[PDB]
Parts: structure tokens; C-alpha cells; sequence
């Protein structure tokens, strides 16, 4: 039928997309900036759609409640029809490639350790074999879902312990993990994606530390629900932006063009 | 049903001969990452297949003229073969003709020089002569440097293409023994994964300088629509959950 606008589905979560300074007198679209936002644009102009950005209600990435089985976050907006597009750091996943479409990547990352400098931890190893340093991760995503499923054994046993800590060592967003890793005193590691872990390293205060390699490698998609008509291009759009160079450049602007932690 | 024809191509460390490969037959005549990656994705979608090596010896590219496609994307295209199961990029003029699963694998192109080379970077290359370089024919890093509008690669492109002798190799082994045999005056741009690897092994005469110059993925490809498609990316992304394709990065990059 006639061309409609388009509901993209995202998250609040820097510097993906970020309230610009004045969006209290901003509508629409305009109230937001950064990565995602640049890259919706790209996408929908390569496209040839209209579209309005929503921030996904419950704040969260999506996981499958294992009792009713029901989808929350952005993949279940998708799942359940509310927005026709999810623009986001959503984590291409095999459960959620079961019940949604996923284009090619257009960001690499891995599960990674962040600390408050100097704490005593430099791996995932060390990490397990102690227990002064509580660690946990995001709520509702893939890095929960990854300790939650793993079978390597350090894997296993952190996911033992991070399962049944007390008080709990899960937050709802990423902010909170960041703010109680810098509260901590260096009691407090958050296992979150290498990207997000890069990008806080290069904020005020200056205070959190990336240590030891990825625990695991993969890469963030545009989701759409299931048999949508917009997926061909959408996977065409993100493999042109990627070789004309236009990801890396939106990575460097959003990431380390502006970082404030020096050169 | 039927058996499944896997094309592929000789390319150490994902296909190689194994020792007396002369008297072995059909698919044990091979060993390498993508030999066990085909193992493992055919386990998972039930099929059993044929491993061939492409007939050209090529990855694939599109003739500006006749615009027939060859390498292991032209047996794709023209039904020669079911699936391709090899380090082929993922790439736009590709993806229009065939079908890929997520990546299985990250790369960028890079660059090896011949130890003790006076280079460091792309940028390095394109303002000297001395030093000649060059790439792969019929591969995603030729296209890469003629379609950049990045002025380091767009001056490395039109250096290269009028290049004389040619800078451009029949094969990744042939580049290679040109930047040994070279005494440092050919430079190399090959895909960081087989940099990484040929720099690891004997004679430990080579080297990767700079960091890559862009990011992307290899994939497994099928023909434009088949059926096999869908069950292949869950398979790639079973495998990539379960820690398996890091075992068999770990295993066939384990000399110097
Ligand atoms: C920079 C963009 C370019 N993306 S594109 C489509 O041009 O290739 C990029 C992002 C991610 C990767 C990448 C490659 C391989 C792997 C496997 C380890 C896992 N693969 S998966 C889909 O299950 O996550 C993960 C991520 C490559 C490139
Ligand atoms: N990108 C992740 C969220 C971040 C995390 O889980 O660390 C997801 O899609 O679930
Ligand atoms: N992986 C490349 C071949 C090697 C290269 O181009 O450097 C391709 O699929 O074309
Ligand atoms: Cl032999």
C-alpha cells in the first residue's frame, strides 16, 4: 500500500543514542544524537523510508521469559508488531535469530572485563578464582544469556556464583553498572560489551580500565520482525556503509573524535 | 537426499593436502579450518556433501565486460556447486548475486612485509616507489582499493593498476614467495587472517605492519534462495555460541 512511516525501536544508551542538550524544547526525532541515531538516518536514506525513533518502553535488550515464554525488550516490540525495526548495540544472537531477522553485522564486539584502576584482576580467570570482587552484568541481554548457557568452565563457575550473589550482582542498565564499578572501591568488576567498556574508558573521570581479552567474539545487526519486506535492503544498506569506510567513521565521531580522557 | 557439493579452495590454513594425499581419496585427501568447519555445519544440518577445490583457483569476481562471474561465486551462480564453504568475504556485488550466512570469521585487509622493510603503513606505501606492492586478482582486496574514495587507498590503487612489472598475484602463496624472494622491494596486501598465519610459520621471514585498513567477515555462501540457507546460519551461530569456531581458530593457527 501506500509508503507509511517507519517505527524504529531503540534504546537510551551512549553513545548509541543520547538526549541532545535541549531536547526539552526538541520533538521528534531531533531529541536524540549519536551513533545509532547517524546511522538510522544513513539507513533510511539508502532505503527510501520515513521514520520515527522510539525508545523501547521497559529499557531493555530483549530476553525470552523461560516460564511464559514471552519476548520483552526491543525484540519484543519486534516479535509482537509494535516497531518495524529494531536500530540498536542488539547483540545477533541464535535464539533471537529464531524469532527475528538480523542483517549482517555493521559493529564488531566481545564480552569484556570492566575495573576501577588498580583493583587486582586482569582476566575472566582471576575473576573466578576469588571472591572479595563481586562481578555480575546487564539484565535482559546477551552477556547474561552467554555465562548463563557456557560450558567452558570458568565460564560455568562464574556464572555459579554470579547466579546466586548477594545482594544481586545485576543491574538493569549500563549506567548503573558503570556507577557501581566507580563506587566501589574496586569491589565491583561489570562484564559488559567490549564497545560500551571502550567507550566509558574514554569518559570522565577516567577511572575504569578495559583488562584482558574478549571473552567471546560478535557483532550487532538491524533487526527486523520476522518475513518483513524492509530486511533485503536493510542487509544491502548496512554492507555499502561498511565499505565506503561510513561505520568507521561513525565509530571514531561517537567514540574517540571527542573523548575526554586525552589523546 | 542428495549429496551436498561443497566448493572450496586451496588456501592454507582452511584447506590444505594433507601428507600423502596421493594415495588418500575424495574428502579425506584434505584437512585445514574449513574442512573441519564443513564437518561440523553438515553434522548440524544433517547433509552429507563432497568437498571440491574450484576449478579456476579463484574467489570470485565479475568480468567488466562479459560480466560472468568466476572463482568459487561463478560455480555458485551457474549451479556447479550447492554451497561454498571457504574464506570468501562478505561483500555488496557479492550478496547481490548470492546468499551468505553471518561471518564465521573477522579479517581486514592488511599488510606483510618482508622483514627489516622500511614501512609501517598504507600511507607509508603510497609515497614511495622503491617499494612495489600489489594484491590478489579476483578478490575482495583488488576490489577494495578500485572502489575507494579514501585518498591513501584510491593513490595505492592507481599506482597498482598500471604497475609494471604487474603487482598482482595468481595466488596468496605467490605473494607470499614474492615478498620473500623480493630483498624487501615487494610489499603485499592480503587479509590479516592469513597474514597472521604465514607469519607464524618458518622461515619467520615476514611481518603484518599497521593496523588493518577496514573490517569485515567471511561467510558461508549458497546459491541465490536455496533451501539451505536458513539451517547454515544457524548452524554458523550454534557453532560461534559454543565456542567452537575460537577451538578451530586456536587449532589451525597453534615455527617462530
Ligand atoms: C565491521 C563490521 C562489518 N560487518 S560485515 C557484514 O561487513 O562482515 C563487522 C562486524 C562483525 C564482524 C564479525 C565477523 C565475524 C564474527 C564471528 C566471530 C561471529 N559472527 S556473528 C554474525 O555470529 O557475530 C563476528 C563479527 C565482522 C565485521
Ligand atoms: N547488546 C546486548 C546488551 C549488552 C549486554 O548484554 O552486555 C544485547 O543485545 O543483549
Ligand atoms: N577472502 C578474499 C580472497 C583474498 C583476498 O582478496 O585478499 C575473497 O573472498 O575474495
Ligand atoms: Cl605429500
Amino acid at each position: 500500500g501506500a509508503n507509511k512511516t517507519v517505527v524504529v525501536t531503540t534504546i537510551l544508551e551512549s553513545p548509541y543514542v543520547m538526549m541532545k542538550k535541549n531536547h526539552e524544547m526538541l520533538e521528534g526525532n531531533e531529541r536524540y544524537e549519536g551513533y545509532c541515531v547517524d546511522l538510522a538516518a544513513e539507513i533510511a536514506k539508502h532505503c527510501g523510508f520515513k521514520y520515527k525513533l522510539t525508545i523501547v518502553g521497559d529499557g531493555k535488550y530483549g530476553a525470552r521469559d523461560a516460564d511464559t515464554k514471552i519476548w520483552n525488550g526491543m525484540v519484543g516490540e519486534l516479535v509482537y508488531g509494535k516497531a518495524d525495526i529494531a536500530i540498536a548495540p542488539l547483540t545477533i544472537t541464535l535464539v533471537r535469530e529464531e524469532v527475528i531477522d538480523f542483517s549482517k553485522p555493521f559493529m564488531s564486539l566481545g564480552i569484556s572485563i570492566m575495573i576501577k584502576k588498580g583493583t587486582p584482576i586482569e582476566s575472566a580467570e582471576d575473576l573466578s578464582k576469588q571472591t572479595e570482587i563481586a562481578y555480575g552484568t546487564l539484565d535482559s541481554g546477551s552477556t547474561k544469556e552467554f555465562f548463563r548457557r557456557s560450558k567452558i568452565a570458568v565460564f560455568d563457575k562464574m556464572w555459579t556464583y554470579m547466579r546466586s550473589a548477594e545482594p544481586s550482582v545485576f543491574v538493569r542498565t549500563t549506567a548503573e553498572g558503570v556507577a557501581r564499578v566507580r563506587k566501589s572501591k574496586g569491589k565491583y568488576a561489570y562484564l559488559l560489551e567490549s564497545t560500551m567498556n571502550e567507550y566509558i574508558e574514554q569518559r570522565k573521570p577516567c577511572d575504569t580500565m578495559k583488562v584482558g581479552g574478549n571473552l567471546d567474539s560478535k557483532g550487532y545487526g538491524i533487526a527486523t520482525p520476522k518475513g518483513s519486506s524492509l530486511g533485503n535492503a536493510v542487509n544491502l544498506a548496512v554492507l555499502k556503509l561498511s565499505e565506503q569506510g561510513l561505520l568507521d567513521k561513525l565509530k571514531n565521531k561517537w567514540w574517540y573524535d571527542k573523548g575526554e580522557c586525552g589523546s
